[PDB]
């Protein structure tokens, strides 16, 4: 499974007549721990800003004039929100305590909100001493009219 | 039971009820493996910001002590005290970091550059120099020490 | 080694009376281990880009019409690659599959490129969802006129 | 001591008190064999989400990297970036699926037709062929895959 | 490390032509145990009034008519508090119980204050009986239009 | 591996009609204990060369008039060493004692130099019967204006 892609690129290099090179990784028992931490806190980041583009998607069509596709058959509204963060405006409010952790969730939710149609522009960062001032620091985020969702990230347990 | 985690959540429960907005709440989940990474990595961010605090206050303790000043007194006994006040501003600083073993003495040199910033340090003030190794720094270092424009310098080691 | 460094910035602030520091970080057994897996892959990456700006390079004077070195004094001409990366169009593709070791590789590739007088204008990087997909990703991108040399990160094995 | 379960009953009680009206607020109860059932079923689910989230992707970066589009930068270090946005927008889907095992890998094609009207496909972009085993995939694969309104094919196997 | 110190106070002594002295403390397994008790307390103090010094500056700054850094690329607007208690009024909040070890938090707490730029006539130090009248007092210099932070140390656990 | 070369080459000389030969080399213990200790001491030489590089551009840009290259959206500026050695003008210093060994490692570093882009009139390459005559050999070289590092290599321990 690893060898074809390297013949595959071999192959391409000779054709193309350019220097196409291929490098792979073998990991000890520690580092797939080490990997694995991170990317298990990218997926927690990741799926936390996803709760809330489908949220704010769902306030937009919940409160729209204009109802959407029925139940399995019909005679039965159902409402739900699209992954599509297109026009929305975010806040993200973190917590500077255990920061060499908590910046991977707020990596893992930049993205996701930029992967699925929504500019830098409109992202709103906000740092706070611990996970006490995050309830008092999302309330002045959210007096904001420019804001649409909130997401906030703790260090606990 | 918690004090902390549980005020928390009933906080922005309501907060998100009150002002009719989504607030995704989510916390971490560390078992007794990324704990230790996180209080490794925060050690080492700790170890830079006190190197950078201490040159704060020594550079301010200077100032004070061969400048003309009358200070305050420790509680109105009339004994006037000299100490370092914590405000990085208009110092110009000097920091000395070596690329071998860059994966942790970057941290210490990240935590040093905000410890400066935060305390109001301008960001035009601080000169970051780079050397292969640690048997770089002291010619390296010289070289900045002597600069006037300079009021502190720091070094950071390998191990 | 340690003392004589931290001797000598002692006598400097002494003499120029200010606050010159010296520290040196500890490490316990386990972030020695972290540490020694994050330089591992930084220099996977620097050699992986090395060889790509010396392969690129010997093209380049093959196709062109340089006699600029000779070996010894004798007549023959011996074509070798610089290691001077100024001027060279580069265009990495990384899967995203274990991205926290893969990123590794990127920014040791990056560096080495800058380092050696390339520009960061130069550079494209590609992001596959896996390592299924890089030969159709790569030879998509290999195919472009301004691309001299491509570099594929796979992810990780046992 | 839940912070989930606790927050959320407080909340809708509140929620009934203020508004006047009965909100019956109930929640499932599994023991050691429901679990099981329900983990059983979700793995499945995204089984077949992320198959078809994979599918948006590569089709989105094989138009964006032959297409002639300035594309953004990593953090404005001027390296351009080409990558697959999450945005099955005008994309042209067909799925192929063996009603072998069709108790599972309906639930497959189930939760690759949502992941793709979710993320803004079209209903009427999406085309379904069912075949009696996966001895007979290659075939209408290829016959889906000719089609020039077709960006992507997604097949599903038996086990 | 310890006897450097003092043969250059000597050759200084000698050069000057004044008497400089100096002089350390040995400590047993108990003073140590002492020492620490009030150090870790000190910290203690010093750390809660630092992040209500970190959060009266994040309101200054977050309703102001000014946005600053970006992140560590550009297009992401970051909010956050400097630490200068420059013309910022506290007010501290402690408990009559205990009061042997709730002082200590106090007094670690008004250095920290003064220390960052802050000036001893705006802090306002109020004593209550015990933990249960904290947030009935601390309503009640909030009240004042003169306060910015507000600081309570309990004894508890 | 070493098979598949021999068959590209062997369509591409039947292509072009072309003789195009391939050959391996076997080689027993003992020539790869030699030729492993000749590879060693290029490396060593390779590294004292390119740390001398760098250290040369290094104090080149800190007392350049000119200030530029700040840090990725602060401003603050690092000063760093480029791995080019075009314009610069180095000096070798070796010893005639074990010039078996010696001579390896001065070939590994002009090579070194050159390979990254330096022309080889600025090197100067000087030569003292022992390890006992380089500091002052060392000295008189460093005096030159005309000398931007001085490479030196001792004797067998």
């Amino acid at each position: 499974n690893a060898s074809v892609v390297s013949k595959g690129l071999a192959n391409l290099s000779l054709e193309l007549r350019k220097p196409v090179s291929f490098d792979i990784i073998t990991a000890d028992t520690l580092e797939q721990a080490i990997e694995r931490a991170g990317t298990k806190h990218g997926n927690k980041g990741w799926e936390a800003a996803l709760s809330a583009i489908e949220m704010a998607n769902l306030y937009k069509s919940l409160r729209g004039t204009e109802h959407h596709h029925h139940l399995h058959g019909s005679s039965i509204e159902i409402y739900e929100g699209k992954l599509t963060a297109e026009g929305l405006r975010f806040g993200i409010v973190a917590s500077r305590f255990n920061h060499t952790l908590v910046d991977r969730l707020v990596e893992g939710a930049i993205d996701c909100i930029v992967r699925h149609g929504g500019r830098g522009e409109d992202i709103t960062l906000v740092r706070v001493p611990g996970a006490w001032e995050i309830p008092v620091a999302a309330d002045e985020l959210a007096r904001k009219e420019d804001i649409d969702a909130v997401i906030a990230f703790g260090d606990l347990i």
